[PDB]
């Protein structure tokens, strides 16, 4: 488990992808993962939520036409999901999150 902010930010920029501790939300839920009863750990131990598509409707995160922006959680081992996030770009720009993604703040 490759879960910290810099761990995933050194793996994704080498490999182009997130370390395998991660799963999107519909795969979770495909396990039995219900977000209201924080029941992760139970259905995919050593599992993370990641890899979905992040919209950035806000403009929050620099736009450009063919770059898409996706999420991951950091920190997270068990119980409800924290406010920890990475932000990864199709061309690896890597931003930090900590408040749920208010603000954005540049890693890689």
């Amino acid at each position: 488990v490759i879960n910290t902010f810099d761990g995933v930010a050194d793996y994704l920029q080498t490999y182009h992808k997130l370390p395998d501790n991660y799963i999107t939300k519909s795969e979770a839920q495909a396990l039995g993962w219900v977000a209201s009863k924080g029941n992760l750990a139970d259905v995919a131990p050593g599992k993370s939520i990641g890899g979905d598509i992040f919209s950035n409707r806000e403009g929050k995160l620099p736009g450009k036409s063919g770059r898409t922006w996706r999420e991951a959680d950091i920190n997270y081992t068990s119980g409800f999901r924290n406010s920890d996030r990475i932000l990864y770009s199709s061309d690896w720009l890597i931003y930090k999150t900590t408040d749920h993604y208010q603000t954005f703040t540049k890693i890689r």
